[PDB]
């Protein structure tokens, strides 16, 4: 949105008639200058053609886009003789600028050498300017320009009769503009790389020109070009471009200037007499401390061509379609410099930050199951909830724990928990809550009846993804709900009851199940939502968006990374998106408000990591709308924040755009437990009331009738009275006797509870004798009961004890599961048990170093650097002090990131505690200073 060179049109049809009637037209003159041919497409002239003219406008808007980072960034820029600098352009002074720039080499009828016909050339292109302003003046002249005059100024900034500058708008964009697309071709790239360099940075500064070339090579590439190389140690005679000049090394050094003070500048000639002296270098040239001071290209780096297939596949790539595409096709060259215009304006972001080890979404954690678990029963038994709290297993749960839940929990993994039962048991909770739900001073609603009539009336059927539709259709338009929710869950909201925000906790993740619903609905890459603000709350937002915005630089020679991490990590990572069930479209049709939205959010995700799901179907009328919640990966990085048309209430409305961008170091730390904890509770009193019931029921152990009966089966062996009896005494009870004894003498074991297993079942038995093994019987049956009791209760208590302090506990439970223990007791301590095997085998703990542990190291290390070199600086050294302070109090949070950083490295801050000393000292220093002037 807002005014570029791809989204006008006015721009364009010149670009159109420019090519159409000289770009496209042959060269008429005889100067070397012929048709190429591409792959069976022709273009006549391609050291001057269109792809060059729409490079050069494109490299016009970069450069006040990069100038206008730069004034962000508190760079002193360069002035003309008004106040303006490169910075101050205004939209349609960069549409005239453009406008002009079309035509500035349409007047070339040959491939102009060093000859002076030049002139006539840009006088023949000055002509068609305008007749092209004459074509139109209807829809041109009074809109586009002012006056003819005007026409006649950018008709003689085309004459160039002069080399003249100063001019803000268009001399430096049309002339720099013009002259640095030549770096493709030009012979010592090094020299002419530094000159234009030099030359533009004293407009821009050095990392804003770093950054308009960095582009300009992948301009180059898109518009498939030659891409030159750069070698610092390069031995080619230097070449001064500013003449035919070259610097002499004279014998011992190098023939400076007259001195006139002294330092004397290095003086050059043009091609000259050798006196047992030779030519300077171009490394020689770069080697001078002031180039070296002046200039970031010292490093080695920088490669030509195309990183990857280093064969001659690169000038078979020159020498494709795609040239001839980008020479004759305008709207294609325009996709191409745009599309790598917009992934120059995402590059860095991602480059500053690890990388997505795929993972699109988290595996829960221990608190999330826990919360779903808890969350499930509240659902299923509504008696839970209270007016104040609500009740769980002798656990009391305040509204603090669900805001809680709603904070820590991402609350689309625990929806990915829930189940359609859950979803079913919306109407049970419904039914037990009748209470008042309400707006952001309206008439509140009655939830509950709202609900079920709508089940009822328009569900009778009771189908569970038809409840799924209407819960989804209660998040799109009903205000008085969504405008609680989202304020509940992002906590932002007002005076709200308890009640409320149980309501809103339970419903997120259930609406987050609207994932079931048209799971294939491609998340769009293309996202708006509106938002209406204070003025002041949006100046805020445009000045932290704006600090991101400034410090994301493409990379040439130097990094800035380090700074980029920083601003972003400090300012807002746009949580006004995230943890709850936000709605989207894609029409630029707000859901509700649109006259009243003074922001709003154009949100893109190319690498699809939103993981949005459309609000209604393509039937039911055309759906354009989508709900997201943002994944605590994911983050919303501002690329531009733009203007545009202002509303109708009177609020100026800007739009900010944010391109989602995935990675560890936006996973964020939570302390373990708030969840799981008071979860562990719930299942100890469980627990603590089945082993208070048992030991009630308990009887003193009584060990005579395990001896008296062992001295039976000792007995029997010489009663000489049934064979199979003594067998079934001495063969089968007997060791059962001997082993469940000796297991219960001793601690908890598997021997005495598969002593128990090995009990004689009343299956058998029935065949013996019934008169005096009946007594046997009982006696067995009573240290059945013995042995069941103290296995099941001793293994309580060791549970209990564990539950005290997670997973130690869960296995305890194994042995005592199949055997005795009155019924339905056991299926509670059965259920305890599941539940601990629910978090014991499905936590899983991310971690927010993935394998650019390297990245990570590497990049600690840049950061405590630059912000050591930031803040040793700024301890040496009236008007500039003031902001000097500003300057001071942004790098108190530059070592709070780093602290936490160091924190964030290992899941021994004596650096950055030294650099919080240093912190202290200028401080003082300052304050004292800041006192005194």
């Amino acid at each position: 949105m807002g005014f570029s060179l791809y989204t006008d049109d006015t721009v364009k049809a010149a670009a159109q008639y420019a090519y159409d009637n000289y770009l496209g037209k042959p060269y008429t003159g005889s100067v070397e200058s012929a048709p190429a041919n591409f792959g069976g497409r022709m273009v006549y002239r391609q050291h001057h053609g269109l792809s060059h003219t729409l490079r050069t406008m494109a490299y016009a808007e970069l450069i006040v886009e990069e100038a206008r980072k730069a004034k962000l960034r508190g760079e002193t820029l360069g002035k003309f003789k008004d106040g303006r600098t490169i910075a101050d352009v205004t939209p349609q002074e960069l549409k005239k600028i453009m406008i002009a720039q079309a035509f500035f080499v349409a007047g070339r009828d040959d491939e102009a050498s060093d000859a002076k016909n030049y002139q006539k050339y840009h006088e023949q292109s000055r002509d068609a300017f305008l007749k092209y302003v004459k074509d139109n003046e209807s829809t041109l002249i009074p809109d586009v320009f002012k006056d003819q005059e005007d026409v006649n100024f950018y008709a003689r900034v085309i004459e160039d009769k002069s080399h003249d500058w100063e001019s803000t708008p268009a001399h430096v964009l049309i002339n720099q503009g013009h002259m640095v697309d030549l770096v493709r071709v030009k012979q010592p790239p090094e020299s002419f790389l530094q000159r234009y360099f030099s030359s533009m940075q004293r407009w821009i500064g050095s990392q804003a020109t770093e950054a308009v070339f960095g582009i300009q090579r992948q301009f180059f590439h898109a518009t498939y070009e030659v891409v030159a190389g750069f070698d610092s140690d390069n031995k080619e005679p230097h070449l001064v471009v500013s003449g035919l000049g070259r610097y002499v090394i004279g014998e011992d050094g190098q023939p400076i200037r007259e001195a006139p003070k002294g330092d004397l500048k290095v003086f050059p000639q043009t091609y000259k007499l050798k006196e047992n002296e030779r030519l300077m270098r171009v490394d020689e040239f770069l080697k001078l401390p002031e180039i070296q001071n002046t200039f970031p290209g010292s490093g080695k780096h920088l490669q030509g061509g195309m990183p990857g297939m280093n064969e001659m596949d690169y000038w078979n790539r020159l020498n494709s379609l795609n040239r001839a595409r980008c020479e004759n096709d305008v709207d294609f060259c325009l996709k191409q410099l745009q599309t790598a215009h917009d992934k120059a304006k995402i590059e860095p972001i991602k480059q500053a930050f690890q990388s997505s080890k795929g993972k699109e979404r988290r595996q829960p954690n221990v608190d999330e199951i826990a919360a779903a678990r808890i969350i499930q029963q509240i659902l299923a038994n509504p008696d839970c909830i209270h007016d104040d709290h609500v009740l769980i297993n002798g656990q009391k749960l305040e509204q603090q724990f669900f805001r809680d839940l709603l904070a820590k929990c991402e609350m689309a993994v625990v929806g990915s928990l829930l189940n359609d039962t859950d979803i079913g048991n919306i109407d049970t909770l419904m039914r037990h809550e009748k209470d008042t739900e309400f707006h952001s001073e309206a008439v509140p609603v009655k939830i509950g009846e709202y609900w079920i009539n709508d089940q009822r009336i328009n569900n009778s059927s009771g189908n569970i993804t038809q409840k799924k539709h209407d819960l989804i259709f209660l998040m799109q338009n009903d205000a008085w709900y969504f405008s609680r929710v989202n304020a509940i869950a992002q906590n932002r909201d007002k005076g709200s009851t308890f009640k409320e925000v149980l309501i809103t906790t339970l419903m997120t993740p259930l609406t987050s199940k609207a994932l079931v619903d048209t799971s294939q609905a491609k998340p769009p890459t293309r996202l708006f939502r509106g938002l209406n603000l204070s003025e002041e709350f949006t100046k805020g937002l445009i000045d932290q968006a704006n600090a991101m915005i400034a410090n994301t630089t493409e990379r040439l020679f130097t990094d800035h990374s380090p700074e980029a991490f920083k601003q972003i990590k400090l300012n807002d990572l746009s949580k006004m998106s995230g943890r709850t069930n936000a709605s989207t479209t894609t029409e630029i049709k707000l859901v509700k408000e649109t006259w009243d939205s003074n922001v709003i959010f154009e949100m893109l995700d190319p690498d699809g990591l939103l993981h949005s799901k459309q609000v209604g179907r393509h039937g039911e009328g055309t759906e354009s709308e989508f709900s997201v919640y943002l994944p605590e990966d994911v983050a919303l990085v501002p690329v531009k924040v733009t203007l545009d048309g202002k509303t109708q209430k009177g609020e100026n409305r800007y739009v900010f755009t944010f391109v989602a961008v995935k990675s560890p170091d936006f996973t964020p730390r939570h302390e373990s437990g708030y969840a799981v904890e008071p979860f562990l509770r719930m299942q100890a009193a469980k627990l603590a009331e089945v082993k208070s019931s048992i030991e009630k029921a308990q009887r003193a152990p009584d060990l005579e009738t395990i001896f008296n009966l062992q001295n039976e089966v000792e007995a029997v062996q010489y009663s000489h009275l049934s064979t199979g009896y003594k067998n079934f005494l001495k063969n089968t009870v007997g060791p059962v006797l001997e082993n469940s004894l000796s297991g219960l003498m001793e601690s908890d074991t598997d021997t005495l509870s598969k002593a128990l297993a090995a009990f004689p079942s009343d299956t058998q038995w029935s065949a013996f004798n019934f008169e005096e093994a009946r007594q046997a019987k009982r006696q067995m049956d009573a240290i059945k009961q013995m042995v069941g009791n103290k296995v099941v209760l001793d293994a309580l208590t060791q549970c209990q004890d564990a539950l005290e302090k997670g997973a130690l506990d869960a296995l305890k439970k194994i042995p005592s599961e199949k055997e005795m223990g009155t019924i339905r007791r056991e299926l509670r301590e059965q259920i305890q048990s599941a539940r601990q095997e629910l978090e014991s085998l499905q936590r899983a703990v991310v971690t927010p170093v993935v394998t650019d542990e390297k990245k990570v190291r590497e990049r600690y290390d840049a950061l405590i650097e630059n912000t050591s070199k930031k803040i040793t600086e700024l301890e040496t050294g009236l008007d500039a002090v003031k902001k000097g302070i500003s300057n001071l109090s942004n790098l108190k949070q530059e070592v709070t990131v780093l602290r936490n950083e160091k924190i964030r490295m290992h899941v021994f801050s004596d650096v950055e505690k030294l650099e919080q000393q240093i912190q202290v000292i200028d401080t003082k220093l300052a304050d004292a200073y800041l006192l005194e002037v």
